[PDB]
């Protein structure tokens, strides 16, 4: 919401190596065909670790979603900044790591990509 969606659309290039945003009709809104990560379409407000077509979720992600994690900005930003650190605290498991552990470099990108998802990845 307070980030720059247009700056986020551009910062999304960092994520398209592994994600894609493809609406229910099947149109690619961002990215080409990366499957490593889950389709980010409809992630806003979605319960962590529940994208129907994804099969590579780590246990930490499936459990955080089971403990009640649905994506909002606050969380989404903490997560991409340090994904392990976030899964350990949310999950309470000091042994959770996740399938992606790189830490985002800028916090602004995080807010901007969120403002962009809020503009293109919200499942009506
Ligand atoms: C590949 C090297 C990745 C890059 C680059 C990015 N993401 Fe990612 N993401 C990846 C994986 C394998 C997973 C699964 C994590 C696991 O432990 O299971 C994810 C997950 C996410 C999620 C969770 C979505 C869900 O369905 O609950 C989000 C919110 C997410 N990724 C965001 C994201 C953003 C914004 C990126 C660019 C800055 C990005 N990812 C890059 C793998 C990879």
């Amino acid at each position: 919401q307070e980030g720059d969606p247009e700056a986020g659309a551009k910062a999304f290039n960092q994520c398209q190596t592994c994600h894609v945003i493809v609406d229910d009709s099947g149109t690619t809104i961002a990215g080409r065909n990366a499957k490593t990560g889950p389709n980010l379409y409809g992630v806003v407000g979605r319960t962590a670790g529940t994208q129907a077509d994804f099969k590579g979720y780590g246990e930490g992600m499936k459990e955080a979603g089971a403990k009640g994690l649905a994506w909002d900005e606050e969380h989404f930003v903490q997560y991409v900044q340090d994904p392990t650190k976030f899964l350990k605290e949310y999950t309470g498991d000091a042994k959770a790591k996740g399938k992606m552990t790189f830490k985002l470099k800028k916090e602004a990108d995080a807010h901007n990509i969120w403002a962009y998802l809020q503009q293109v990845a919200v499942r009506p």
